[PDB]
């Protein structure tokens, strides 16, 4: 038989109450501005869909970031575009300036002050990550309510200018609107960020896909190990994460959705227990490591969905309390 289906937990049908042009991408017609407007001063970047610049807005002198899409379907162009607009306001979301036809579109993005990846990882106290940690979950939060899953959720989609202590989650470009029923690809987010339900194919999933994914980030700052789910290949991704969470709850996890196992997993999952957090705590991470910060982890990093924290009672959680109590 077929695997059980599924729903979310929270914000179920925040896109059944929206009129369908909310949602319906496909039908979404791009407003276009004026390509003259802006310069490009260097290169920031490239992908898979897109090459990334810094330019001059030159009717206001204001400092943006280009992203020039590469050949992509009109729809998933479409996609980003509609889910950029509707966030628009929304806190700790990248802001959609404009959108010019370079052959193919350019997205023109506000502009932050990014401070260096690893020069910006290595500098961060206790209260750092649980004040950054935060400024996610109010993003995380928005866009669920919103009825959108980001889906790729990772520490290079979260620009940070530390010195404002200014926060953006940023590349929507494999972001999707969640509709109950809904089967989804499985072929999404970066190989150490992926799901369970992503390495098992059960494609019912929701908004509680970001929610490991913040689990992943978490645990590589806190222990400073990066990435925390090494895998070689999406197979082995599983292993690894089985390794730490074990494999009995994995198994339960596989019976209650009645997931059709891949016989190649069959040989490489074994048998595993599921690992104390202690194990992970060193001399060199200690200061970053407290029992909040693994109760907080722990409560994340669930192999079903539906049993992860939601953004809004990961906020609430414990390991927040100083970090609320000073916004206040
Ligand atoms: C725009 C986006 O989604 N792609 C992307 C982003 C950046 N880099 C940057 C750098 C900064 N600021 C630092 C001071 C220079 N900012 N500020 C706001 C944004 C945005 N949006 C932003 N993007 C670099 C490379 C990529 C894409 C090609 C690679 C594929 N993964």
């Amino acid at each position: 038989s077929g695997p059980v289906p599924s729903r979310a937990r929270v914000y179920t049908d925040v896109n059944t109450h929206r009129p369908r042009e909310y949602w319906d991408y496909e039908s979404h017609v791009v407003e276009w501005g004026n390509q003259d407007d802006y310069q490009l001063v260097r290169k920031l970047g490239r992908g898979k869909y897109s090459e990334v610049f810094e330019a001059i807005n030159i009717t206001n002198n204001e400092k943006v970031v280009v992203k020039i899409l590469k050949p992509v379907k009109k729809k998933k162009i479409k996609r980003e575009i509609k889910i950029l607009e509707n966030l628009r306001g929304g806190p700790n979301i990248i802001t959609l300036a404009d959108i010019v036809k370079d052959r193919t579109p350019a997205l023109v993005f506000e502009h932050v002050n990014n401070t260096d990846f690893k020069q910006l990882y290595q500098t961060l106290t206790d209260y750092d990550i649980r004040f950054y940690m935060y400024e996610i979950l109010k993003a995380l939060d928005y866009c669920h309510s919103m009825g959108i899953m980001h889906r790729d959720v990772k520490p290079h989609n979260v620009m940070i200018d530390h010195e404002h202590r200014k926060l953006r989650l940023i590349d929507w470009g494999l972001a999707e609107f969640y509709h109950p029923g809904q089967e989804y690809n499985v072929r999404v987010a970066s190989r150490y960020f992926k799901g369970p339900e992503l390495l098992v194919d059960y494609q019912m999933y929701d908004y509680s896909l970001d929610m490991w994914s913040l689990g992943c980030m978490l645990a590589s700052m806190i222990f400073r190990k990066e990435p925390f789910f090494h895998g070689h290949d999406n197979y082995d991704q599983l292993v690894r994460i089985a390794k730490v969470l074990g494999t009995e709850d994995l198994y339960d996890y596989i019976d209650k959705y009645n997931i059709e196992l891949d016989p190649r997993f069959n040989d490489i999952l074994g048998r595993h227990s599921r690992k104390r957090w202690e194990r992970f705590v060193h001399s060199e991470n200690q200061h970053l490591v407290s029992p909040e910060a693994l109760d907080f982890l722990d409560k994340l990093l669930r192999y079903d969905h539906q049993s992860r924290l939601t953004a809004r009672e990961a906020m609430e959680h414990p390991y927040f309390y100083t970090v609320v109590k000073d916004q206040a």
